[PDB]
């Protein structure tokens, strides 16, 4: 038999984890990464996910899915699905309500439901942890955020029971960030905990008030908008004008050129949050013009400034509706990769008038490192 495992199906990035041994392991995938794009793609010969997905989006973008978590549980009236989707690339076709992606797929078109994409995603996964622990994954504990409904929930069921999954238990991705760094320990009296999570698009605060080991979730807040995706774009808008300046051409219209150049932002900015500077080695971007540069963490700083103080609004808020003050708040602990951003660090510390931040796991993974511990109790396994 295997051990349960858990997962985190994330709007951009999706992550595993299992506990053994009395220690927490997040699995790798075939390119050595420890999470992997939430991406489905379908070509003349092939389905692609994950990495293999995303690596090709520029070249097939109305057959390349993602955002299923924005549709999942949901209906084709929702507000929400309305305005979403005149951002996709791809097909959203109503079917009886439901809302469905239109793909072609070695020349057929064909559709399919927001849970039959990311049970792809929850395939990928299974696999990558399989290939780990060399035997098959049954059992899993796979997490959503705190908002979600009982449609929302029920439709993440499903995807995992399509992916052949056995779901132990879905939690709330807050309170997995929480059992991570072991703070549902009894301690004797309640204890009030802030998840800051910053991930590729969604941005969550919840304060978590936890007695007897008992988890209640007092208030949440965030922006369903805002995410790392928003700081490569402003990158992006940067790097348009640089060439503009350099080259008097305009590759605004070119969708190619734009995609490769959000590639070499996105990659630069992780770079930014442990250097002082990056560069961008582009070839051939427009025409056959090379776009040779490079950005500093300054000039990184100051093109989010706006975006990056405006994460402290819903902290605010999300204080006042908990009836808390900052003094009363016991942890702090920092979830989604895009917290990694040292100035996001700063800014949120400064506000908390420099009380010391749970950063110790790396950040992207603090959801399916709980959910990995919460599966193994009810697996006996711990
Ligand atoms: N070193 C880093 N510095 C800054 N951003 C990073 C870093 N590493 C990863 N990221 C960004 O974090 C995002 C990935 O976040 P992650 O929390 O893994 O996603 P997620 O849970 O799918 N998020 P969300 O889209 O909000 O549901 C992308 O915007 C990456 O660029
Ligand atoms: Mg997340």
């Amino acid at each position: 038999k295997g051990p349960a495992v858990g997962i985190d199906l994330g709007t951009t990035y999706s992550c595993v984890g299992v506990f053994q041994h009395g220690k927490v392991e997040i699995i790798a995938n075939d390119q050595g990464n420890r999470t992997t794009p939430s991406y489905v793609a379908f070509t003349d010969t092939e389905r692609l996910i994950g990495d293999a997905a995303k690596n090709q989006v520029a070249m097939n973008p109305t057959n390349t899915v993602f955002d299923a978590k924005r549709l999942i549980g949901r209906r084709f009236d929702d507000a929400v699905v309305q305005s979403d989707m005149k951002h996709w690339p791809f097909m959203v076709v109503n079917d009886a309500g439901r809302p469905k992606v239109q793909v072609e797929y070695k020349g057929e078109t064909k559709s399919f439901y927001p849970e039959e994409v990311s049970s792809m995603v929850l395939t990928k996964m299974k696999e990558i942890a399989e290939a780990y622990l060399g035997k098959t994954v049954t059992n899993a504990v796979v997490t959503v955020p705190a908002y979600f409904n009982d449609s929302q929930r029920q439709a993440t069921k499903d995807a995992g029971t399509i992916a052949g999954l056995n779901v132990l238990r879905i939690i709330n991705e807050p309170t997995a960030a929480a059992i991570a760094y072991g703070l549902d320990k009894k301690v004797g009296a309640e204890r009030n905990v802030l998840i800051f999570d910053l991930g590729g698009g969604t941005f969550d605060v919840s304060i978590l008030t936890i007695e007897d080991g008992i988890f209640e979730v007092k208030s949440t807040a965030g922006d369903t908008h805002l995410g790392g995706e928003d700081f490569d774009n402003r990158m992006v808008n940067h790097f348009i004008a640089e060439f503009k300046r350099k080259h008097k051409k305009d590759i605004s219209e070119n969708k190619r050129a734009v995609r490769r150049l959000r590639t070499a932002c996105e990659r630069a900015k992780r770079t930014l949050s442990s250097s002082t500077q990056a560069s961008i080695e582009i070839d051939s971007l427009y025409e056959g013009i090379d776009f040779y540069t490079s950005i500093t963490r300054a000039r990184f700083e100051e093109l989010n400034a706006d975006l990056f103080r405006g994460t402290l609004d819903p902290v605010e808020k999300a204080l006042r509706d908990a009836k808390l003050d900052k003094s009363q708040i016991h942890d702090i602990v920092l979830v989604g990769g895009s917290t990694r951003i040292p100035k996001i660090q700063k800014l949120l510390q400064d506000f908390f008038n420099g009380k010391e931040l749970n950063k110790s796991i790396n950040p992207d993974e603090a959801v399916a490192y709980g959910a990995a511990v919460q599966a193994a109790i009810l697996s006996g396994d711990k």
